[PDB]
């Protein structure tokens, strides 16, 4: 609902000035056409249609958030070409099929917060061969080695290992603060270096793909270790493309990338593996999607040279926000 | 229900220690008692009543936290005194009537998060000869300088003064968008320097009130200005004052005093009101309980020589962390 949390998103410039160069670049896959705008999240992606000349827009805005897109497109004169529609994308009807589904659905590791299930919803209201803006979605895995992220967590759980806080024993509940901070994906960005392999890349086509598909991601990984060091996690980011008629323009969050307000995410192992150049680290990363509207994230990895194991399970629900 | 939080808590020193040294210094009221616990925030305040010598203590507790705090009371040795009862106080059943309650209820501003009409709920185990540890909370207001604070919310407020943001006109908005701005209290410490009065103080006597009576706080005021220049808002903070029977402790949030991580609070003024030293303002700040466990706080101020009124809507649900 709050506007401030709206203008936050807007000041991103690789996230607006991004979505508006797919479209305006893109303005024959718009240039009289019909579209829906599922969760207007900045708020401004109809408007950007209009600018492209789109025939008829529809804007379903779920939040209270649905008034203000009202004001907006009323004196931005647009009333005949934008009609908001309050609601959830599951819950509307719409009064015709549309030639473009155009939306934000992104989240933390591009899938946190479930809005790529509204997303693929949506497509009912598709006509058979329209297009989804964004159309496809690029999750990079790679494996890390950081030592002092590792370290800060048991500095944190140790403050429970002390048998007189006060007077009170505290470190019978170390196991399950050392449990807890390991569960908790990290969101920060980070220097490349740290980066011990070649990332592997899993695609989801939104045009393909079924909402059904997001309850349950499995995403095998193998890496060749570019050097010799202890992998202390994977680190996750994200690459949405636009395939329009005229062109395709990528949004990156790629740690080589300008930052974003996506950073990028890192999930720690228990217990780090040695893996020396050359070496393989396999195993899969599997993603349940869970009632808290986020997924479990379950990591199993090893050094397939030497059969050494490790593995996670964390809750993205529940994320350390490590930057300042 | 996480670890963590509970480990930020515990290690605010001012907090802790003032719990400790209040709760220990008045010993004899809690040596051979009956305690009640209500809704732990560090968890750890029936085990200060344990070291005071109660002979009982029912820690009631809600969230998952209970398996936690149940841990602590088998490896400190303490299950024939803390007795974990889950759930919470409006619902909960206990053995016998109490001598004493013990609870961490105070949010920013005292009163955010509601925790205080739980606290006041569970005077119905209260013996009438019994006492309440925090026993009253001192709300002090004072108004303030700071241009820099003002022009930088009226800044973030102007985005939406633009006729064309990426070729939309934000505008129509605009109004919204101070409003919404200025209904943040700003969370954070400042030079006392900044200060134009002497504090006014509203006490709120937890032995005495009812349930109730928090859903509407009325706080009227009257400040004698000290220095001329503008005020920009009015200042929050908040004293607790355990009343035992052997000394009274006192646990400050003041701005005069150590930090703590209540901070202080600032609600911000729409337009700044000019005042001479010697000239009086005066009004009333009105705290009204919402549906999201928070208030609405409405102020109004009046220099009483001149009639320079400046009024302002507050919501306590999404405060500004300048602290950042």
């Amino acid at each position: 609902g709050y506007l401030s949390q709206q203008q936050n998103m807007m000041q991103d410039y690789v996230r607006t000035g991004t979505y508006q160069r797919a479209i305006l670049q893109n303005h024959t896959d718009f240039k009289d056409k019909i579209v829906l705008d599922v969760g207007c999240g900045s708020g401004i992606l109809s408007f950007f249609a209009a600018q492209a000349g789109a025939r008829k827009i529809y804007a379903v805005e779920a939040s209270t958030m649905a008034q203000h897109a009202e004001v907006l497109v009323k004196s931005n004169n647009l009333t005949d070409r934008i009609v908001v529609i309050p609601g959830k994308v599951e819950e509307v009807s719409l009064p015709e099929q549309v030639d473009i589904i155009i939306s934000e659905p992104m989240g933390y590791m591009l899938f946190n917060e479930r809005m790529l299930e509204s997303y693929l919803h949506a497509k009912k209201y598709l006509k058979p061969s329209g297009n989804m803006f964004p159309t496809i979605g690029d999750v990079h895995l790679a494996p890390f080695t950081d030592e002092q992220l590792y370290m800060e967590q048991f500095t944190k759980a140790n403050f429970w290992y002390q048998p007189s806080f006060h007077g009170v024993d505290l470190s019978a509940l170390r196991g399950a603060a050392v449990d807890e901070y390991f569960r908790q994906p990290v969101v920060d960005t980070f220097d490349i270096r740290i980066l011990m392999a070649k990332s592997v890349k899993y695609t989801v086509n939104f045009l393909e793909a079924k909402e059904g598909d997001l309850h349950r991601i499995e995403i095998p990984f193998k890496f060749h270790m570019l050097h010799s060091g202890l992998v202390h996690g994977l680190a996750f980011w994200f690459d949405v493309a636009f395939i329009g008629s005229i062109m395709t323009v990528w949004l990156s969050t790629a740690p080589t990338e300008p930052l974003t307000h996506w950073y990028q995410v890192r999930c720690l192992f228990q217990s780090p593996l040695f893996a020396k150049a050359g070496d393989t680290l396999s195993g899969t990363c599997l993603l349940i999607a869970n009632k808290r509207q986020s997924y479990d994230i379950s990591i199993v990895a090893q050094v397939d040279q030497t059969g050494s194991k490790s593995s996670n399970l964390l809750d993205l629900k529940n994320p350390f926000f490590r930057y300042t």
